[PDB]
DNA sequence: GGGTTTAAAGAAATTCCAGA
DNA sequence: TCTGGAATTTCTTTAAACCC
């Protein structure tokens, strides 16, 4: 008797609102969601089959997980987590309305002493260890479900242990944002490699961010300085040349990527040419 | 005697700071200061000759010059105005640490009845119409120079005319900013006209915006729609071509120029090039 | 001539608010 | 409504100052 995730919730594109931008802090997608065909964060209790509860808490990225100070707020949502009773019913549990609300930096601490005052510790981690407000990441959390089924005749007691899911990145901070190239003003280049181009993308960090074209096993890294990234959002740089040289149109995948946790862009068509 | 400005304050670089960024709200330069030889807003006592005292405050650039919320801080400024003496020396008076600390929209209100309950008003303008809070500008202030002399046998009573200098442009604001292209892709084209330029640029408003070349008499748009702006700091447009054909190489000035009030930034250089 | 109070450029954190 | 360009307010690497 445990809890297994079905369907892990995206990881990118998606704004963490604050309280002051409206009551629908939105609603987290499934991985695999799509437009036409779209789903939801969803587990499933494997080894039961009957009535029962389950609590959907914010937690951190960190190795020992303790309550995040952000709320998730929507249907069934109280006090910054998410509770419910479910029936032996169908197997997969699906949680749609699902959004995350963010406290400004100032209600970081007052955030935190009401998770302690209210038990809600999914991991029963150390009390003082979770005063450590001076490390966290307030651009990331991850869904905590805990499911507790029913007691010795009565209510649910018997918890069984508390799953956690894949990070969630808030899309509007310049160092969890998903990567995007807008728009270039070259898509092909010489063999050579030496070509100035034009990117034009989403906020990146000239700090964490590079340009990398890349077929097979042959991978090398767009040319330029921070100094070449334009207000975050523009980045001048010259191609590398490819291995080798051809005698046909051989294109190549282009695409932005963040080091740091080497997160890539979608790509792109890079066409070499022969001189 | 009145008072004769030497030197007008540069109406365009220069950010209001909040509160929240300090004591330095910068120093206001004049025109003419150069980069080695920098200067600032200075103005003349004429007719006299005598120790007296001077007193700068911001006022409005609505022709009814009312207090302006916004605070002047820096080197003997205090409650949003400076304040200073001077002896019968030097003719030439320069104000060199001078910022500009801009106030919250909500502190709009509260501020201006401070001014009024202060005495604060140079120009003797009525009750109620110093109150248009929704009809001031918070981007845009004027310095109210207001020399007072001395009275018979005593202090500084005999007040001059309230002198009043050019606007001083809040550059946090994109409509009060300064115009000024960063970079661009190719300086050159074929005078058909239709190469796509990529131009980084200082925040501009692709609702108020337009790329300019021209030489002489000649003058054309650079093409482009607002979809071409990307977050504000960059254009993608399609130069237009060059009245006639030419023989040789012909430069001319391309520039970034806001309609609204057909200001323009500084000039690049964009060689037409024949067929 | 390059090393450590501060203030401009620059990125961040909010709050705004209308287009899709 | 949900999404996402942006005007606003805050604060961090730089960038007017000093160190001597």
């Amino acid at each position: 008797p445990y809890i297994e995730i079905f369907e892990q919730p995206r990881q990118r594109g998606m704004r963490f609102r604050y309280k002051c931008e409206g009551r629908s802090a939105g609603s987290i997608p499934g991985e695999h969601s799509t437009d036409n065909n779209k789903t939801f964060p969803s587990i499933q209790i494997l080894n039961y089959f009957g009535k029962v509860k389950i609590r959907t808490t914010l937690v951190t990225k960190n190795e020992p997980y303790k309550p995040h100070p952000h709320d998730l707020v929507g249907k069934d949502c109280r006090d910054g987590y998410y509770e419910a009773e479910f029936g032996p019913e169908r197997r997969v549990l699906s949680f749609q309305n699902l959004g995350i609300q963010c406290v400004k930096k100032k209600d970081l601490k007052e955030s935190i002493s009401l998770r302690i005052s209210k038990k809600i510790n999914p991991f029963n981690v150390p009390e003082e260890q979770l005063h450590n407000i001076d490390e966290y990441d307030l651009n990331v959390v991850r869904l905590c479900f805990q499911a507790f089924l029913p007691d010795e005749h009565g209510n649910y007691t018997l918890a069984l242990p508390p799953l956690i899911s894949n990070p969630i990145y808030d899309n509007r901070a310049p160092n969890t944002a998903e990567l995007r190239i807008c728009r270039v003003n070259k898509n092909c280049g010489s063999v050579k490699g030496g070509d100035e181009i034009f990117i034009l993308c989403d906020k990146v960090q000239k700090d964490d961010i590079e340009v990398r074209f890349v077929l097979d096993n042959w991978e090398a890294k767009g040319s330029f300085s921070q100094a070449d990234v334009h207000r975050q959002v523009a980045i001048v740089f010259r191609t590398p040349p490819f291995l080798r040289d051809i005698t046909e149109p051989i294109t190549v995948k282009m695409q932005l990527r963040r080091p740091s946790d080497q997160e890539v862009s979608e790509p792109m068509d890079f066409r070499y040419l022969p001189d």
